[PDB]
């Protein structure tokens, strides 16, 4: 299946995004220039659901893994949906580095 994939660096604060995959590039419309620096949340609109926003807030907030479907809208303003999951990586000493993101558009 297609997919694509983000690593983001949790050892500053708001967890901008360090990586993405070609497809994601792609899938979104955005280039590395408005990508690389930034929290995911751009990818939000406003039929996004905030119950679900606040699952991964609060997993990232406490560095558990989380799976959750949102309404996405790429840089022209046109929606998908985004099956997005995201896991922690932790080092040896249990904090957490990185959250990585697999993410599929799964508007079918
Ligand atoms: C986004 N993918 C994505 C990938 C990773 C690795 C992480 C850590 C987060 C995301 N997000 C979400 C965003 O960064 C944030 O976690 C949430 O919006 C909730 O926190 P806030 O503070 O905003 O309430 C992704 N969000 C998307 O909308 N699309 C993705 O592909």
């Amino acid at each position: 299946l297609r997919h694509t994939f983000v690593v983001a660096d949790a050892t500053l604060p708001d967890c901008p995004l360090v990586y993405a995959s070609e497809g994601f590039y792609a899938m979104t419309g955005y280039g590395p220039d408005e990508v690389l620096g930034h929290n995911c949340r751009f990818l939000q609109g406003e039929g996004t659901d905030p119950k679900e926003v606040q699952k991964i807030r609060d997993a990232i907030k406490k560095g558990e893994a989380c799976s959750v479907r949102l309404l996405n809208y790429r840089k022209d303003g046109t929606p998908f949906w985004n099956l997005l999951t995201v896991t922690p990586i932790k080092t040896p000493d249990g904090r957490v580095s990185k959250f990585v993101g697999v993410q599929v558009d799964v508007t079918s």
